[PDB]
């Protein structure tokens, strides 16, 4: 008569999604997080329809109602050259037939955090989780507080949602593999809306944004730039993918030099117009984030089946991919659904089933994303004009964004159980079959 006791390590987007999914499906959750996750840091996150389909179920629609102001209203991507001439309008009608969100990461965290608290997730901030262990009966972690005190916490299993720099990862893969730099990085930030509104030279950027979010892309030699708005022009954000061979750390806090962006764009005709908006970025908010290529891990689940890596701890993707957060939300949904179908007496089975459902699909998205990091889509802009050939297509793939991970898990659960228990390979159909072999994905 006792609920499953889930421990969650890390309350980024994925840990919060896992906490909500598990709690809404009738499991007890104690989540731990080392930092004040409500602090304003980073820029905007996109959530595609594969993630919003999951979010819509939470609280009988309550979270979707809270996120309604952030539904993407762009009907097209406007693709421009280095003169700012519009070359192509790329239709988003299919991509946006179901909701997508774009919003500051800090606002998404706030909404999810408040819902988690409302539904009875137990949350402990200021806790660095250390030293996971497990056996056939249970798992435990050490909760280290800032006073140096150590508290043992026991549960049925541990969700390791501790991000790209996961220290839990070594409990599954003890040998760490460094990612390869792509040679590219992304300048990116939110624009200060207040100083933006006060600048007559930037007023053009507000045109139409109350009815359709801005989604402008500009291709210049050495730059892929996007300007976006969300929530009827309350928020503007931008990024610029550019060549960079410096030894940049993949964190969201390091100082970056705005004049590097100005130098890159000012030499092209459209540069001054782009800078009229971009210059309103606050100086300590200018981030230059390296686009690193991480290889799929061999597997995500520990030897006794009571620890699982999800989110960026398992499959980090660069922010240029568009599917990073959404794939992590799929992890949370598949894991919670698998746990609910397996039950408390079959925890290792639940985690291994979730891994077999998720691994190939997540790895395909990860491996494809290495292409946008390496600039495969760029051409010589002295000769070519940009068009749909140059837009990375992960956000446009129906096999990704149209997928219902919960329905797939319910329909396939017993077949995956059979594969796990008979020691056979499970061939998931939640990615195109030609993609496995083409990308070299090896099933777990
Ligand atoms: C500060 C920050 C800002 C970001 N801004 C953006 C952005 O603007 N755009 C974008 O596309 N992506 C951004 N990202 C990345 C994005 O959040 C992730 O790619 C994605 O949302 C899902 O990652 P995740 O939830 O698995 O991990 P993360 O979001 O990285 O969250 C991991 C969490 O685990 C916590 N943690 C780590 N180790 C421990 C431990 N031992 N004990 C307890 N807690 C621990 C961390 O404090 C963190 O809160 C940002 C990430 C961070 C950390
Ligand atoms: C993640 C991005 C920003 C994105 N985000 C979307 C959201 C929706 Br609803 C529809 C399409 C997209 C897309 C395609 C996008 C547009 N961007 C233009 C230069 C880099 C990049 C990243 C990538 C690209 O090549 N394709």
């Amino acid at each position: 008569g006792e609920e499953v006791q889930v421990i969650i390590v890390g309350l980024g987007i994925v840990g919060l999604a896992a906490a909500i999914e598990c709690r809404e499906k009738g499991h007890s959750v104690h989540a731990f997080e080392k930092s004040n996750i409500l602090k304003s840091i980073g820029d905007c996150i996109g959530l595609q329809s594969n993630a919003t389909r999951i979010i819509k179920r939470w609280g009988d629609g309550a979270v979707h109602e809270a996120l309604r102001p952030w539904i993407v209203s762009s009907k097209e991507i406007r693709i421009h050259n280095s003169s700012g001439r519009l070359i192509i309008r790329q239709d988003l009608s299919e991509v946006c037939e179901q909701p997508n969100y774009l919003l500051p990461r800090s606002e998404l965290i706030r909404v999810m955090y408040e819902h988690a608290l409302k539904i009875g997730v137990e949350i402990s901030l200021g806790v660095e989780v250390c030293e996971p262990s497990e056996d056939e009966e249970g798992a435990s972690v050490v909760a280290l507080t800032r006073d140096g005190e150590r508290q043992i916490v026991r549960g049925d299993f541990i969700i390791c949602s501790d991000g790209v720099h996961s220290k839990m990862r070594k409990a599954i893969m003890p040998q760490p593999v460094e990612p390869r730099p792509s040679g590219y990085a992304a300048f990116r930030a939110l624009v200060d809306t207040e100083t933006l509104k006060g600048d007559p030279e930037a007023s053009w950027v507000f045109e139409g944004v109350e009815e359709n979010d801005r989604f402008d892309v500009f291709f210049l030699s050495g730059a892929q730039i996007a300007l976006q708005s969300c929530n009827k022009g309350k928020v503007f954000s931008w990024f610029c993918i550019h060549q960079d061979t410096r030894n940049l750390l993949d964190v969201w806090t390091s100082p970056a030099d705005p004049n590097e962006m100005l130098d890159l764009i000012k030499v092209w005709p459209i540069g001054q117009r782009l800078w009229s908006v971009i210059r309103h970025t606050q100086p300590q908010k200018f981030i230059n984030y390296p686009l690193l290529n991480h290889k799929p891990l061999d597997h995500w689940v520990s030897s006794h089946g009571r620890l699982i890596l999800i989110g960026d701890a398992a499959h980090p993707l660069s922010p240029a991919a568009g599917q990073g957060a959404s794939q992590g939300i799929e992890d949370a949904n598949v894991l919670a659904t698998s746990l609910s179908l397996a039950g408390r007496q079959r925890v290792s089975l639940a985690l291994h089933v979730a891994e077999r459902i998720r691994y190939a699909r997540a790895s395909a998205v990860q491996l494809i994303s290495h292409r946008v990091n390496e600039g495969w889509r760029n051409q010589d802009w002295d000769a070519y004009e940009p068009n749909e050939q140059n837009i990375a297509s992960l956000p446009l793939e129906t096999w990704i964004y149209g997928h219902d991970s919960q329905a797939y898990t319910e329909q396939e659960f017993e077949m995956v159980v059979r594969a796990v228990q008979e020691g056979e390979e499970y061939h998931a159909t939640n990615l195109p079959d030609k993609l496995r072999v083409q990308l070299g994905i090896r099933n777990v």
